[PDB]
């Protein structure tokens, strides 16, 4: 009876959302977009959503669209402690093993928006690991209790802090990185889509992944590529 939109990408998002579609048939009209190109105010419109839900989406959200319906963006910082892009390495690199997930209302600021509710999530393994931990949490708990309760999303309230998005550059290892420092480096680059930890050696390139810790070392996979 409620129309949703599910807005995601990543191949465990899209088979989540899937899953999800098929299991509430009597209760929700899920339509899954996956494609930038699909989401857009005048096919939106014709849809009509009770919420526009995303597990992880890549693009801006057009302001005719945040503007017009409830858009539910699901950010893992604990909101207003890192607003902004790349989240997951941002933590990592700060040395962080737990975070939240925070479900925010669209507003077109850098994750300024109301916050409907929060859940916790471990942070370690490979990134797609992570990804997978995060997507299960809002799919299976996040999600239902969303489209339950219809919580009031709330102001964020104290001092905030703002990641910036990381760009292909920032995967290179520097040889003064400690061995842990290396590992973490590997992992939260380890995942569908994600540019690979790298060093240069000459014209090479050596992307690495599959990273595990041992006594005084790190046995990875590497791809020894040519310039």
């Amino acid at each position: 009876l409620m129309n949703i939109i599910i807005a995601t990408t990543k191949s465990w998002n899209i088979k989540n959302a899937q899953k999800f579609k098929k299991e509430n048939e009597s209760k929700y009209n899920t339509t899954i977009i996956t494609n930038k190109d699909e989401l857009t105010f005048e096919k939106v419109k014709l849809i009509n959503p009770e919420y526009i839900l995303f597990p992880h989406w890549s693009w801006i959200i057009p302001k005719e669209i945040f503007e017009n319906f409830t858009c539910v963006v699901f950010h893992m910082t604990d909101l207003p402690f890192g607003r902004g892009g790349s989240p997951l390495q941002n933590l990592i690199e700060r040395g962080i093993k737990k975070t939240k997930i925070s479900a925010i209302k669209v507003d077109g600021g850098i994750d300024t928006g109301d916050i409907f509710f929060k859940r916790d999530l471990d942070l370690y393994g490979t990134a797609e690991e992570i990804f997978m931990r995060a997507s299960k949490i809002i799919f299976n708990d996040m999600i239902p209790e969303l489209l339950t309760k219809r919580p009031v999303p709330q102001k964020q309230e104290g001092e905030a802090t703002v990641f910036q998005r990381r760009k292909p550059e920032q995967s290179e290892i520097s040889p003064d990185f400690d061995l842990e420092k290396i590992y973490d480096y590997i992992r939260m680059l380890d995942g569908e889509g994600y540019p690979r930890a790298f060093i240069k050696y000459g014209k090479y390139r050596l992307e690495f992944s599959r990273a595990s810790m041992k006594n005084g070392k790190i046995i990875a996979d590497v791809e020894i590529i040519e310039g």
